């Protein structure tokens, strides 16, 4: 389960539940980057992202 | 489950549930990048993305 | 479970639950970066991200 | 379990539960960075992130 | 369990539970950085992060 | 267990539980930094982080 | 990569590479079994399986 | 990478590489079993498995 | 990396590399079993497994 | 890295490298078993496993 | 790193490296068993395991 | 690092390196067993294990 909200038989109010997270490059199992690396050049660009709510 | 909202028999109010996340490049199992790499050039560009709500 | 909210048979109020986190590059099992590395150049850029709520 | 809120049969009030954390690069098991490294250059940039709630 | 709140059969009040932490680069088991290192240059930049709630 | 709150059959009041901590780079088992190091340069920058609640 | 064999420019011999494993119910990320469970009965049967080479 | 064999420019001999493991129910991140459990009955049966090489 | 063998420019001999392990139920991060448990019955059966090489 | 063998530019001989281990239920971070437990019955059976090489 | 062998530019001989260990239930950080326990019954059985090499 | 062997530019001989250990239930940080316990019954059985090399 990732960010699953389960509500039952309730009386909700305003702004009641908030789950905010930044999980970039998290939760790796056996996942290698440049494991046997020689003479490499890494200049990859990644622009803005995520959630921008106003 | 990813971002599944389940509500039953309730009285909701304004702005009640929010689940915001940035999960870029997360949750890898056995997934390799440049595992046996020699003399490579990485300059891939990725522009803006995500959710922009105003 | 990651950020799962479970409520049952309650009377909620305003701003009641908040779960905020920054989990970037967390929770690694057996995940190597530059394990056997020689003469490499790492200048990857990553822009802004996460959750920006106003 | 990461940031899972479970409430049952209660009367909630305002701002009742808060769980805030900065878990960047935490919780590693057997995860190596630059284990056998020689003559490497690390200048990777990472911009702002996390949770910004106002 | 990380930051899991479990409440049952209660009468909550305002600002009742708070769990704040800074866990950056914590909880390592067998996780090496620059274990056999010679002539390396580490100038990686990491911007602001964490939880900023106002 | 890290920062897990368990309450049952109670009458809560305001500001009742607080658990604040700074656990940066804590709790290491067999985790080495620069174990066999010669002629290295460490100038990695890490910006502000943690929990900022106002 | 799972069980990928890559050989190049070699002189192989008999029984040269063997990779045997039992990975049943391994490598879970955020995957819950009976998370909020009450009064359940689990008697599922699973017969023999795996690799039987003679 | 899980059980990946990479050989290059070599002269192999008999029975040269062996990687045997029993990884059942290993490598869990945020994966809960019977997290909030009450009055459950678990009698699931699982037969023989794995690798049987003769 | 889990059980990854990397050889390059060598002269191998018989029975040269062996990596044997029993990793059952190892390497857990934030993974709970029977966290808030009351009156449960656990009698799950698991048969033989692993690697049996003759 | 778990049980990763890296050899380069060598002359191997017989039975040269051996890495044997029993890592059952090892390496836990924040992983709870029966944390808040009352009146439970644990009689789960697990058969033989591991590596059996003859 | 767990049981990682790194050799470079050498002349190996017979039975040269051995790393044997029994690490069952080792290396725990914040991992609780029966933390708040009352009236529980623990009779879980675990059969033989580990490495058996002949 | 756990049981990591690093050799470079050498002339090895027979039976050269041995690292044998019994690390069962070692290396605990903040890890409690039966912390607040009342009227419990512990009769869990664990069979043979470890490394058996002949």
């Amino acid at each position: 389960s990732f960010f699953s909200f389960l509500g039952e038989a309730f009386d909700g109010a305003r702004d009641m539940w908030r789950a905010y997270s930044d999980m970039r490059e998290a939760n790796y199992i056996g996942s290698d980057k440049y494991f046997h690396a020689r003479g490499n050049y890494d200049a990859a660009k990644r622009g803005p992202g995520g959630v921008w709510a106003a």
